Order: C-alpha cells, then structure tokens, then sequence
C-alpha cells in the first residue's frame, strides 16, 4: 500500500500534455481562403481531441476515486493506461482526415477498447485485494484532480509561444551578416512583433489562472456541472495564443486589424465567461459547495464576484468599442490589456471605493 | 492569507516546461561531420540551460520557504517572477550563439538582474506584513517542490516523441494516393520506425519514473546533495528520446548499429546511475532522511536497492555485450528492452527467489 497522491499528480501531468497536443498545429499555421478552411478544420480537430481526452481523464478521475491507495503493481498498470491514452489525439486525426477508409475508425475503436481493457484490469486487481480499496467501498469530482489538470493546461498554454521563440526565432549568424548588415539589434528588432505576442499571451493566461486560483481556494466540493464548464473554459483558453499571434501580425488594411481584435476579444470572453458560470453554478448550492467566507452577504462575496467578472466585462467593452467607435478600438484593446493587470493588482481598493460610492 | 500549495505547484509546472525547452531542437535534428558538430553544440546548450533554469528553480524553492503563506498581491508578484525566468533559455542561447557581440551578455545580465529585483520585491513585501511569513522566521529542500519539478520533467520527456508524431507524421491524403498507391496501410507501415521509438522511449522514461516515485515516497527530508544529484539525473533523462530515435534509424553498416547501441546504453546508465547515487547518498544519513522501513536491514531495504539498481546493472550488460559479443549485441538490446518491464512487474517475486538461493 502506498499514498496515491503523487501517482495521480503525474497522471494529470501527462493528460494535460496529451489533451492540448493538437493546439500546436493550430498555432504553427502560417498566414487566404484555403488557409481559412485549413485553419478551421485544425481548430475543429483541436476542440474534438480536447474533449475526447478530457472524458478519458474524467474516467480516470472516477476510476481511482474507488481505489483509495496504490501499490507497486497498480503503478505499472497505471502507466500502461496512460500509454494507451496518448494515442487518441493521433488516431482521431487519422480518422477525420480519412473518413472513407474503414481502417481509420478501426484504429480509433481499437484504442478506446485498449483503454477499457487496461482499466478493467485495474479495477479487477483492486477487488482481488480489498485493502487497496477506499474505506467507503471497502457524483462529485475530486477537487485535486480538477486543480492539477487545470494547472497543467494553463502552463502549456501560457508558454506555447515562447517555446516557438526559443527554437525558431533565434537569429542565425549568416543571416545577421547578410540581411541585417551585421547588426544584431536589427535582427532582434525584426522579431519584435513575436515577442509582444508572448508578453500579452502570458499576461492574459497568467491572470485568467489567477482568477481560477482564487476561485478554487473557496470551493469545498466540485460537481459534474462545474467540471464540464471548467473543461469548456480550458478548451477556449487554448485558442488565446492563436488570437494574440494574429493580432500582432501585420495588417494590410484597417478592416483586417478590426476583425482580428474582434476575434481576440471573443476568445477572452468565452474563456472567462465559463469561470463566472462556475461561480454562479456553485452559488446555486452554496450550502454544500463553498466556504462560508463567500456566501451571500459574506465578507469576500463582492470581491470574488468582481475578480471573475473583470474579463467578461473588459472584453465586452472592447468588443462594443469595436462595433461602435470603429477607430479608437485598437487603442482601447491595447489600453485594456495594460489596464486589466492594474485592476487585478488594485482590486481590493478599487472595489472598496466603489462600495463607498454606491 | 491563502495557502500557497497550489500556487507553488503551478510554478513548478512552468519551470519544468522551461527547463526542458532546449531539448526540442536536439530531437528535431535530422540525420555527416557537420551534423555531428551541430548536434554536439545543441546538446551542450541543452545541458547548460537545464542547469541554469534549475539554478533559478532552486532559488525559487528557497525563497518561498520563507514566505509561508500568500495573498492576492503575492500571487501577482509570483507571476511576474515566472514571466522573467521564461527568458533564460532564449537569452542564454543568444549569448552563446554570439560570443563576440557584447549585446548578448548584456541581455543575460539584464534578465538575471530582473529575477533578482522581483524576488527582492517579494521578500520585501512579506517582511512588511509579518503574518505572511513562516512561523519559524516570523539547507534541506522542500520535498514537494522536488517531486513536482521531477514529475513534470518526466511528463514532458516521456511524451516528447508522441507530440511530434501527432503533429508531423499524419499521412497526407495526396501523398498516400501518389507515393503509396492509395493504400493507407502502406503509408502507416512506412511510419513504423517512428512508432517503435515512442514505445521504448515511454517505457524506459516511464519505468525510470516508477523507480523515482518509489524512492521519493520513503524519504523524510531531501538534501542539497540529493537535489543536485536529482538535477543531473533529470538532465540526462532528457536525452532518452534522442537515444531511441537514433537506434531505430536505418543503419547503412553494422558498425553504425553498434555505435548507436553504445550511445543509447550510455544515456540509460547515466540517467539511472544518479538515481542510485541519490539512494546511496541518503543511506549515509538514514536516521534523518528515510523511512525506518528502508534502513539497512529493514523489511523493504533489499527490495528498494534492486528496483533502483536494475537499470544501472542491466545497462552495463547491454554495453558489455556490445564490446565482447559484437554480433548478438543488437539482439540483446532489443530483448533487454522487452525484459526490463517484466522484471519490474515481477520484482517482488524475483527478489524472493534470489534471497532463497543465496
Ligand atoms: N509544447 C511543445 C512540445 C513539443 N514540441 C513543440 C514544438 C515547438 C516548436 C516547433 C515544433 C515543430 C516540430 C516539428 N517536427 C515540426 C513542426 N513544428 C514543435 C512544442
């Protein structure tokens, strides 16, 4: 018998890697009609493979909620399960790209059966040894597994763009001599747009997590509904690097710039509206879901509501500005990107002043 | 005040992603003298940046051992620190690639100073509010931080090859029609060498984690020496995806097959020998570093040593057979790969049989 905490922590460390695998082809597309069609299908494949893996992760979370502890043999079998799930993103992509060929669906079916067989072995082993079962066995989701998966997914998504910078955007000496007259600074400057995208992408996904971090500190017990929205929250957060990378790219006409800013704001709203939904959904059954410091009329109630609702409000103002002003919108988008971090920093005083004003 | 357990775990998720960033160029190198020189420098940079980032991570662990708890302001500041450290891999690569130009060294000095001031702010903020410091203040490394970083590193390292397969090696419908006569099976079969690389890489990297996980469950209190040896163990584990990719590559002459097996066996020995070194180092101060269940003469003592010493001992035989046999060497390596997982599965039975014989 062994404590299962770490074995699972590693388990979600792999899944977050696998779930977000298909985002990499999305962000690596190079910038028209054919590109748009290609970009759409890549995005569609990403969302599908994210949910499929998430269901497999969900089954694992439930499966190991029964097996309270772990031993040497189960750890080996657990690895075989994870080794089995790592094929879903590839197998699915083959299936969609090849709907006519029956081989594609067969591989997809084989993989799903393989995951089931390994899990069937895992549960069988546990029953054969009652001391490996949870005391209850000897709806709610485990909170740690939701936390650990979320932390991973954000870390990959936050740092996607830099990994591309560290690899493909390191100047090569020969080009420096030829196309930059031997000036290193010029070579770095030509890469400046790509560096701004990373700064914005990290700041957004860096703060979106901060709202998530403070939300789940006061959550007593997650629920299936909260987990499902959380999955939808993270699914869209994966598109943020794509959004920012598009915004910083050169625009031939002002209409091109406006359209991209509309696209970028849409994903930020979708990513953070569901975090607000989780708060509201918890409020419905707050008696059994949240700490008593965030109940209706509680001390932190007003603070938490604002903290989650800032991005939904900020994004709508940016989107509304695009529709109405049509000329200062780009400045507002950049201005808000610099203002939102300040609002998060001064949230305590800002809300207190507002309460006095009201 | 807030519990920092989740906040730190996120920082270790970011750092593990950052430390092993430079391994991606290493494994993307395509297969002669120039390539050897190009491959050597890439491996040299990867080893350096891993040590630099781990040095940054080591400071982070010590810093936040003084900041016991956290609140809203600290969480934002911690994010600032991560934003700064995510540039060390890129800035260092710029410095090395351009030793002559003084700009590169200036950026590296700037980035390092940036981390210093941000940490200076955090320590200053905590001292301003005594209640946010640890009770002791208001050498040993925190165990959880060592595990979280280690689990991340194995997760990225284990799945490195698959993320490349899901992205680069999905058959092209037009190519299948042209270069494979429209037979999907032919296209997938041409990909077979790449898949066998992933099978071994996951198992070898996967089973190394299982040995690592078993060790760190029985350790009371990590130590600086253990942390340093752990860092070296992870640094070489990053080379396993490279090793198995080379072995599976087509060989023009048998001597090439022999050379690749020597390198592949070497990396496994270096990766696993240091995990044995951690065990040996801990035993020196067993009274204050390990469970009594793994002391000299303990119930599990013999079992643990076999589990860690399996790969170091198994690897030498694969290398030894290379020099002596020279014709069954390649066969032995393949058989050994299918043999070690069985030995790990049946370790408890195998050790019992050996004890009875002795
Ligand atoms: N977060 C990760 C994990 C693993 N790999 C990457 C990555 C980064 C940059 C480029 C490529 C790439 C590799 C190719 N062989 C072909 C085309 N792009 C992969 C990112």
């Amino acid at each position: 018998i062994q404590c299962s905490q770490r074995m699972l922590s590693f388990s979600d460390a792999l899944l977050s890697i696998i779930a977000t695998v298909m985002i990499l082809p999305v962000t690596h597309t190079e910038i028209d009609r054919s590109v748009q069609r290609l970009l759409a299908t890549r995005i569609a494949v990403y969302l599908m493979t994210f949910l499929i893996v998430t269901v497999a992760w969900a089954a694992h979370t439930r499966l190991f909620q029964v097996v309270g502890k772990t031993d040497d043999t189960l750890a080996l079998l657990n690895l075989a399960c994870m080794m089995t799930i790592t094929f879903l993103p590839y197998t699915f992509s083959l299936m969609v790209t090849f709907p006519d060929v029956p081989l594609g669906i067969f591989l997809f079916c084989v993989c799903v059966i393989a995951i089931g067989v390994v899990q069937a072995l895992i549960v069988g082993y546990a029953f054969h040894f009652p001391h490996l079962l949870s005391p209850q066995i000897q709806e709610p989701l485990s909170k740690e597994r939701v936390e650990a998966f979320s932390d991973g997914v954000y870390a990959i998504v936050a740092t996607l763009l830099i990994l591309d910078i560290c690899e493909d955007n390191v100047p090569d000496p020969k080009d420096v001599k030829e196309r930059f007259s031997g000036s290193l600074v010029a070579a770095l400057s030509a890469t400046g747009p790509r560096f701004l995208a990373y700064f914005g992408s990290f700041a957004t996904v860096g703060l979106l997590w901060f709202a998530h971090h403070s939300l789940f500190l006061h959550v007593r017990k997650a629920t299936r509904a909260m987990g499902l929205l959380n999955t939808l929250s993270l699914a869209f957060v994966g598109g943020l690097p794509l959004a920012y990378q598009q915004t910083s790219a050169f625009a031939r006409q002002p209409r091109d710039e406006l359209e991209r800013v509309r696209v970028s704001c849409t994903i930020i709203f979708l990513a953070s509206i569901f975090q607000l939904a989780m708060w509201t959904t918890a409020l419905l059954h707050q008696a059994e879901t949240l700490q008593p410091s965030v109940w209706f009329g509680g001390r932190e109630h007003v603070l938490m509501f604002a903290k989650l609702a800032l991005y939904p409000c900020a994004s709508l103002l940016a989107f509304a500005s695009t529709c109405l002003l049509s000329r200062f919108s780009v400045g507002i988008f950049h201005l808000m990107q610099i203002a939102v971090p300040c609002a998060f920093l001064l949230l305590r005083l800002l809300v207190g002043l507002a309460l006095a004003t009201l």
